[PDB]
Order: structure tokens, then sequence, then C-alpha cells
């Protein structure tokens, strides 16, 4: 009596003889229900009323007849619709301690979604939020651009080092650019790193992807098992269609890693990028799967912060520009003449030219090698030296003519229902491992930090092993052999600890144990004081690191003072005749803790570490007062500080070998940087010396310039530039960890796991 089995048809058998054919609609024949099941339906991807158990359309997007579930081609509401299921989205959240997996499903697929541009709107992603984990912001690695971005989350490495620096660059060695918009963004050369997908397939796994950064190129010359040329064309329904086409393959082929990137009416194209993230969970639970698969999504937050007033133009810098200048938050400047002028370009002149012109400057200029440590943005050929720190909100033109995403995850592998601090995205790639139970390839992720993010981890940390243990450096005689060309006119005894005042030393200024020489045939000795205790770097002449425990406060310094170390080796250690641009500074402050007498452990060639001049001003002010306000403000605080050698800016510790300069005519090497790691307690009721729980840390990865250019200190006093400079080169453990071969905190009673935590989280400003 109506259109329902009967679409397109000869049957003149109706309501009152109404017919079905697409003839009907023009002699106004048609049954009431013709449009709804013989033409909305073949245009539709969902079931209805009309739908539910309709007769095999093959014009249809999807099915809702009865043998769809066998046939699998189902809508993704067949079942909440026609069998009146209670859909993912309504249905209370997952308590799943194990996965629930399917027949055939192994180990459980693994779906990085990705997504940019509150509950009540997206009410599938919430549910998500809701149910699942969620980090408060995922913190992006320089440039903050979302290209190089999505490439550093697949594989676990800085961008200097997978290759993609930024949308656009020039490889000299290639004598190539690539851009996004260009035919060589395809070219494999450009892409270094080894991607998760090709992790997964080397390790027997399967992998598929539905857009990605670099998923369309033949990375390390494979793309993925299944993979989709770039295009915005397609509509979020046959993406996720295609995508739960691929869960329904054979074992054989099916994949268990899936990458899918999806990039007023904002709300409204919102909701349509939710609505495609219920099919697919609404598609997962017709398959069972929505207690098996693990899903990350990754919903890009972050806003063009940018203005039309707010943009800096070198034009007025530059009375004539000669220059070619990749433009916008991250600039970076070269020589037009490529390849030809690429390497002889002054690159050094351009820097001290746009170096302190304005008072109100909205940049920076650096040399790479200059740039904070942090950023880990200098080691590749694609990274020009030239390089601009652009102030937030502002950019940078020629002339007149970022990612920041919320981490959300679900799954049974996942924690449920827990919020998590913010991590880097370099990170995730083991994570994805973990979830895959592969062996992760060299990334800059540190394996185990996420695994609070796991229910039972894959990967069980371990503290790093010493290469080098202490030798020698034992109190022989009060008076040295050689004098060091020293003087003090004004004790070594003092040096000379028993076995229970070693024991008070070492619980007081070591807390967390002494910091590990993770490097091979490094010749070292431990000097322990009564105030402090360094690790003396024999080779070097001077010590690694220096360990104290500043108590909270309530001086000067010891003039013309300063004599050998009895028992460090004359040949092992430097002449005060040595210095005469570049002096020598104390690695450890004399006066910041005890009486006169104190100062006499600190006044010795162990405590000396070569310094510019300018270096000196800033490293003692820190120390004179900054430190001391510190101390207050966490309730005493240990302090590690140290010289830093990479010359080859590749962000580990030099080999003796790469050392490129020394203090004239000696065999002293100049550190590169400084560092210093401010270790003191979160609960500010325990000194850092007695904390039971969580540390609270702050370190510093300082540059040891000649000149403070950088600072622009143009008149001003230490108080207004100095703090702002040690500030700007902030940086997590872990960089100063891989800057030095030293490994921190192997005697801190909490799990690796917890360690590596505190190791990765950078302070913020
Ligand atoms: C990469 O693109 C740049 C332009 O963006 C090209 O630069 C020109 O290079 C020649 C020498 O090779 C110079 O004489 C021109 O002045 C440059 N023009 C500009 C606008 O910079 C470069 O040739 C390109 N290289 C390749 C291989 O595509
Ligand atoms: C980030 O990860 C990669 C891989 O662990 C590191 O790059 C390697 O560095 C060494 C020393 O320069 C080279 O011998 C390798 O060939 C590099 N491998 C790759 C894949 O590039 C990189 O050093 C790590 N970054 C930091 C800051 O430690
Ligand atoms: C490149 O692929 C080969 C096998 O095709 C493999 O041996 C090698 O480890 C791969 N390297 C990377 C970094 O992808
Ligand atoms: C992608 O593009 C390349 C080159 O245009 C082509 O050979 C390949 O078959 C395409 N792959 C897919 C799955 O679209
Ligand atoms: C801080 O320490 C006090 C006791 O000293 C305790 O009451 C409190 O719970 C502690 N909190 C944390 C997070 O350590
Ligand atoms: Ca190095």
């Amino acid at each position: 009596g109506s259109c329902r089995k009967k679409c397109f048809d000869s049957s003149h058998r109706g309501l009152e003889g109404c017919r079905c054919d697409s003839g009907c609609t023009d002699r106004g024949d048609c049954c009431w229900d013709f449009e709804d099941t013989c033409v909305k339906s073949t245009q539709i991807w969902t079931c209805n009323s009309f739908r539910c158990g309709e007769t095999r359309l093959e014009a249809a997007l999807c099915s809702c007849a009865d043998d769809c579930l066998q046939r699998k081609d189902c809508c993704t509401d067949y079942k909440a619709v026609c069998q009146g299921e209670v859909p993912w989205v309504t249905e209370a959240c997952a308590s799943s301690q194990e996965p629930q997996c399917p027949e055939g499903f192994d180990q459980p697929p693994v779906i990085l979604f990705s997504m940019d541009g509150w509950s009540t709107l997206l009410p599938n992603i919430n549910k998500l939020k809701t149910c699942g984990l969620h980090s408060k912001y995922m913190r992006a690695v320089y440039p903050t651009k979302t290209f190089p971005n999505h490439y550093t989350i697949v594989t676990g490495l800085y961008p200097e080092s997978h290759g993609i620096i930024d949308n656009n660059m020039y490889d000299v060695y290639l004598n190539k650019n690539f851009s996004l918009s260009s035919v060589e963004k395809s070219n494999p050369a450009w892409w270094s790193g080894q991607p998760i997908w090709l992790t997964a397939m080397y390790q027997g796994l399967k992998a598929a992807s539905y857009y990605w950064p670099g998923s369309d190129v033949a990375v390390n010359g494979s793309f993925p098992n299944i993979y989709r040329n770039y295009s915005n064309s397609v509509p979020y329904e046959s993406r996720i269609a295609t995508l739960l086409q691929w869960l329904d393959l054979p074992k054989a082929e099916r994949p268990s890693f899936y990458t899918i990137y999806v990039e007023a009416g904002v709300i409204k194209a919102l909701q349509l990028v939710d609505d495609a993230f219920g099919m697919l969970m609404e598609g997962l639970k017709q398959r069972n799967l929505h207690n098996c698969v693990n899903i990350i999504v990754l919903a890009d937050h972050g806003m063009d912060q940018t203005s039309c007033d707010r943009v800096e133009y070198m034009t007025d810098y530059f009375p004539e520009i000669n220059f070619y200048m990749y433009q916008g938050p991250a600039p970076r400047i070269r020589t037009r003449n490529i390849p030809q002028d690429f390497f002889t370009f002054n690159s050094e002149e351009i820097v001290r030219d746009l170096s302190c012109r304005k008072s109100d400057q909205h940049f920076k200029p650096y040399l790479t090698p200059d740039l904070p440590k942090r950023l880990h943005y200098a080691k590749n050929v694609r990274i020009d030296k030239v390089h601009l720190m652009v102030d937030r909100q502002w950019l940078a033109y020629r002339n007149k003519g970022s990612m920041e995403a919320i981490f959300l995850a679900h799954g049974p592998s996942f924690k449920e229902k827990t919020v998590i601090e913010p991590f880097e995205n370099i990170e995730v790639y083991n994570l994805l491992c973990d979830l895959l139970h592969i062996q992760p390839a060299p990334n800059n992720g540190s394996h185990g930090s996420l695994n609070h993010l796991l229910k039972a981890p894959f990967y069980q940390p371990s503290h790093a092993e010493e290469l080098s243990k202490s030798a020698g450096c034992g109190f022989t005689t009060p008076l040295p052999k050689d004098s060091l060309n020293c003087s003090c006119l004004a004790v070594n005894q003092r040096l000379n600890l028993n076995r229970g005042e070693v024991s008070a030393t070492e619980k007081t200024n070591l807390p967390f144990g002494r910091p590990r020489v993770i490097q091979k045939n490094k010749d070292h000795c431990l000097l322990y004081h009564r105030e402090y205790v360094s690790g003396f770097g024999k080779a070097m002449k001077m010590p690694m690191w220096s360990s104290y425990t500043v108590p909270k406060p309530g001086p000067p310094t010891v003039p013309d003072c300063l004599r050998a170390d009895v028992r460090v080796d004359p040949s092992e250690s430097q002449k005060c005749s040595f210095y005469l641009n570049i002096d020598h500074g104390f690695l450890y402050p004399p006066a910041i803790k005890g009486n006169n007498e104190s100062q006499y452990d600190a006044l010795i060639t162990s405590n000396l570490v070569p310094m510019y001049k300018e270096f000196k001003k800033m490293w003692d002010y820190f120390h004179k007062v900054l430190l001391i306000k510190y101390a207050i403000e966490r309730n005493g605080v240990n302090v590690v500080s140290g010289p830093i050698f990479d010359y080859n800016y590749d962000g580990h510790f030099d080999a003796p070998d790469e050392i490129t300069n020394y203090v004239a005519g000696t065999d002293v090497p100049v550190p590169t940087h400084y560092f210093v790691v401010l270790t003191s307690c979160k609960n500010k009721t325990h000194t850092p010396d007695s904390c039971p729980g969580w540390l609270d840390v702050l370190p510093f990865v300082v540059p040891h310039r000649p000149t403070n250019v950088e600072s622009c200190p143009e008149n001003k006093a230490e108080d207004l530039w100095v703090e702002e400079r040690f500030k700007a080169h902030i940086a997590r453990v872990r960089d100063v960890e891989l800057l030095t071969g030293l490994d921190f905190y192997q005697e801190k009673t909490q799990p690796v796991s917890e360690i590596l935590q505190l190791k990765t989280y950078l302070p913020t400003f």
C-alpha cells in the first residue's frame, strides 16, 4: 500500500493506485513515502523509519537492509535506529580494565585522529573527554607550526632531526626548494626519521592513513599499506566509512594502526567533525570494537594571534635588503644567490645589524647555536643560521607588501576519567609503540614518561647506568706540591672529611644522590666539602658538576684568595697563571653558605671555571642576588651548576675532539654554556634535603657568550636584565642530561616513570 520494497516499478499497487516510478513526481502519483524510501535514502548516511528493513538499493551510500550486518554495509545508526540499541554517545562510560576485542583482533587497533578550530555543542568529542583521558595543553615543539608538528607527533623526532623544519625550506645539498604547494613536498629526501606507520609495518603490523603529514610520501622508500593522497574534497562521512571498511578487512590485510587528519558557522563546522566522530564511535560499537580500539584525538585549539598592526619590517633596520627572508612568526634569513653563496653569506653581520636597534623591538635576532637550547632548532642545513625570535602576537616581514592541541584518549589500554598534566608531543611516538606493542625507533621522547596515561604500561623505564667510576682525589698531604702560580696572602684540613663527615654532606648536599656519569672513559673524581660536593673532570681540569643545598635564608666573597687543591694532581688542575677577556669564575659561590672560614673550602683551583668577563657579571648576580630570593621562595633549594660543551650544537655533550676553543695558550676547554638546575620541593613545608613527595624543578642552560648583546643591557643595571636572560634560557632536566652526559636523581625514592615525568617538565613563562 506504499513505496516500501517497491522503489521504481511498473506496480500500480498502492494507497488509491499510487505509483513508485521516477515519473510519479511529475504525475503527482507518488505514494506519500516515495521521496524518503526511494529518493533521499540513496543520498543520506543514516537509517530512519522508511529505510529500516528496506530492499537494498544499489545507488545508496550505506545500507539499512536486513542483511547489512552480515554484508558489513550498515549505516552507523542501524543498530540504534533499526534495533533500538542505546547509542555509544547516550550509553554510560566504559569501565573495561582489559581490551574486549572481537575474534581475530589479537591486538587492539590504534586510531590517531587530528582536528582544528561547550559540551552540548560537541557531544561525542565531549563523551571522550568525559569517559577517557585528557591533557590540559599538549606542548608543541619549535616552530610551533602544524605541518612540522604533525610529523613530529608520528616520528618522535624534533624538526631538526626529522627534516620538516618549516612549511617552506631550501636544502643546499639537494639544491631543491620545499613548499606545500610544490610537487617537492612529495620528494622522500625531505622526509627523515621513521614514522609510526613504518615502525608498525617493519614490525609485522599493517597501517593505514586517511591523510597525515608524510603518509602520502614513500618515506624510506615505502608508503603505508593503505593511504589516501591529500584532498579536502571528500566528505567526513565518506572518510569515516572508509576507515570502518579498513577495520572490516580480513585479519591478514587489516591494519593495526590508523592516522586520520581533518582541517558563527564555526560551530556549524565543528559540529560536522563531531558528527563524523560520533559516526566512527557508532561504527565501532556495531563491530564490538568500541571497548577494543584505543583512540587518541588531538584538537588544535590554537588561534591566529596576529594583526596587521603587530608587524615588524626589515626596511626599518636595513637601508637595502638583498637577502631572502622566510617570513612570519619564526623567520630565517639567507642569501638570494643559492647554492653558490649559501655558506659564504655573512649571517653574523645580519644578527649584529638587527641587534638592539629599537627599544620597543618586537623580535630578537640569533645565530642558530645561540638560540635557547630547549628549542632544539639548529642541527640541520635546512635551518638557516640567521633566525629571528619574534614576540608572541607579532610577525616579521621583508617589506610592506601556531599548534596548541588538546590531547584526548579513550580505550582499554588508557586510564579512565583522568586529567593528565601537559607534555611535549615528542613523547607520543613511544606511547604509540607501546599501545601497538612494538619497539620505538631512536626518537627524542623519553620512554616511560607517559606510562601514567596507561592502565598496564608495556615498557618499564630504568635508570641509565654510569659508564665511568669515580677514582682518585684522596687527601694525601695538607700542603700542595705545585703552588700553581696562585695567591692568598691570608685550612686545607677542612678538605679532609671523615666517613661520618662525608655521609653528612652527602645527606645534605646530594639529597637525590649524585649525578651519574653516563659517559664512557670519562676520567673523574668526587670532591667532598662541608657545604658542597663537586664532580671533577680531570681532562678538562674543571668540575663537570657541583651540588649544594642552600637552606632558607634569615656576606661578601673573600678577596685575592686562591690556592691549589691538595687532592687534585697539578697535571689535572687549572693554574692562576692561565688567566690574567676570559677569567676564572667560581662554579660554587663561596659566600652562599657558612662563615668567613667556610669560604676557604670554595677558594680552590677545583672550584674554578673559565668565564668571559661579561658572563661572570650575569653569573655572579644570579648567585649573589637571584638565588637567595629563590631559596626564600622555595624554603631552601638544591643547586646543580656545571660547564656544558656543545660546539657542534647537536644537543649532546661534545666528545673531546669536538671542542674547538680553549683558554689562550692552555688545554682548558671553554664551556659553550653553563647549567643551573634548581631542585627544591613541591611541598614547601619541607626543605629539598628532606622531601618525601615530588620535587619542583627549575633548569637553565644559559649560553656562555663573551658579550651580553642578547640581553641588550645598554646602561641598565643587572636587576633589569639578568633574571630575564636566565628565564629566557629555561630548559628541561633531560635537555641538561643530554648536553652533559650526566644523569640526575638516581637516588630519589619514586618510580623511574615518575622521575622521567619530572625530567621532561619545562617550567612555564
Ligand atoms: C629556490 O627558490 C628561490 C626563490 O625563492 C630561487 O632563487 C633564485 O636563485 C638565483 C640563483 O640560483 C638567484 O640569482 C635569484 O636572485 C634567486 N631569486 C630569488 C627570488 O631569491 C632558487 O633558484 C630556487 N632553487 C630551486 C632549485 O628551485
Ligand atoms: C633526537 O633523536 C635522534 C635519534 O635518537 C638523534 O639523532 C641522532 O644523533 C646522532 C648524533 O648526532 C647521530 O649519529 C644519528 O645518526 C642521529 N639519528 C637520526 C635519526 O637523526 C638526535 O640527536 C636526538 N636529539 C637530541 C637533542 O638528543
Ligand atoms: C629504512 O628501511 C630499511 C628496510 O627497508 C630498514 O632496514 C631501516 O631501518 C629503515 N630506516 C629508517 C630510519 O626508517
Ligand atoms: C598517489 O599518487 C601517486 C602519484 O600521483 C600515485 O602513483 C598513487 O597511485 C596514488 N595513490 C593513492 C592511493 O591515491
Ligand atoms: C604537604 O605536607 C603536609 C605535611 O607536611 C601534608 O599535610 C600535605 O598533604 C602535603 N601535600 C603534598 C601534596 O605533599
Ligand atoms: Ca655535542
